[PDB]
């Protein structure tokens, strides 16, 4: 059944809960972002009022095929009404066209829902300095203290400097980044970039990018392979066996791949910083693990929340486990103590 954490009280909305049939007293479904956890069950058989950004909206009608007449897009930063209740849309620093919600329940309860986010300081200067929030439904992905990563800029420069390094020295060097969603499209675009190349990728995911209002697309992205030095593909084939098979693809117009794959977390950030990492190799073929988050490191959570100081923290993520909410828990009594909320 559809759970606690997805239902908003003193009304008759839920938030990414799209695969429980028709949830009983739900008079609008919120989406926050196009990723598959999130929007599975939508289709172009759903007949409910769907409230999304203007991003995710093109996602719903191009790729899901959902019908125009169950798509509402909202502008961000804007207070609108929906079924009697002030809504805004924030941008939640996560993939393209995410958002968080803010509530305002008729009762006077301020309510924001992070949907996925990566927290970061411009937002105390959003619509949220503006008032206080009582409840916080909260992205916990990495709610724990070994959760460490680099800035987005350091991993882009990282490896824009690589790529561009080795290109050079062999003008005959294929890029590969992998992809399975949307997000984290800076990695592929700022390689194509620094080496004057479009990336290419399958007709599916150059439709995926085409819905994504990115500025000047069209000069940035191709389906002819040929012409393209940064190729885009499936994750799943970012691997040796996948990387030699698609090298022989190719036909002789390339001698070594460097491949890029835009990983969360890996145990590697305990220990290792970004200048020091390394690819594993075989042959020809170099593969680089690089530490892309599009989720709040622990650290930058926590300044978050204690900035905020809301209430009453409740989880989305990790709450499939008593150890883990526990923990989670403990990390919130913690802040609040620390801060004086
Ligand atoms: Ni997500």
């Amino acid at each position: 059944t559809c759970p606690f954490y997805k239902k908003i009280p003193g009304t008759g909305f839920t938030v990414d809960a799209f695969q429980y049939g028709v949830v009983e007293g739900c008079t609008a479904y919120f989406l926050t972002h196009f990723h598959s956890d999130h929007y599975a069950g939508l289709s172009k058989h759903f007949t409910f009022p769907v409230y999304c950004s203007e991003i995710t909206g093109n996602l719903l009608k191009n790729k899901l095929h959902v019908q125009e007449q169950y798509i509402h897009p909202l502008p961000l930063d804007t207070e609108c009404i929906v079924n009697g209740v002030k809504v805004v849309l924030l941008d939640a620093n996560h993939c393209p066209g995410a958002v968080m919600i803010l509530f305002y329940l008729p009762n006077g309860t301020v309510i924001l829902h992070t949907g996925d986010f990566r927290a970061d300081p411009s937002m105390e200067r959003s619509l949220l300095a503006d008032q206080k929030v009582h409840m916080l439904y909260l992205d916990t992905t990495y709610c724990s203290p070994e959760y460490t990563f680099p800035s987005q800029q350091e991993v882009i420069r990282f490896a824009i400097n690589t790529a561009f390094e080795a290109v050079t020295l062999n003008p005959h060097a294929l890029v590969v980044c992998g992809t399975y969603s949307i997000g984290k499209e800076k990695v592929f675009l700022a390689i194509a970039d620094v080496l004057g190349s479009k990336v290419g990728m399958s007709q599916e995911k150059y439709k995926t990018l085409q819905c994504l209002n990115i500025p000047e697309i069209n000069s940035l992205i191709t389906t002819d392979m040929c012409s393209s030095l940064v190729h885009l593909l499936p994750m799943m084939q970012i691997n040796f066996k996948g990387l030699q098979s698609h090298l022989k693809k190719c036909g002789g117009k390339y001698n070594q791949i460097l491949a890029f794959r835009p990983t969360g977390w890996t145990h590697s950030n305990k220990f290792t910083r970004i200048a020091d990492v390394i690819p594993q190799t075989k042959g020809n073929i170099s593969i680089y693990g690089i530490p892309y988050s599009e989720h709040s490191s622990y650290l930058e959570m926590k300044r978050f929340v204690q900035w905020l100081k809301p209430q009453k923290i409740i989880p989305t993520v990790n709450v499939g486990t008593w150890k883990s909410r526990s923990t989670m828990e403990k990390y919130f009594r913690e802040w609040k103590l620390e801060a004086g909320y």
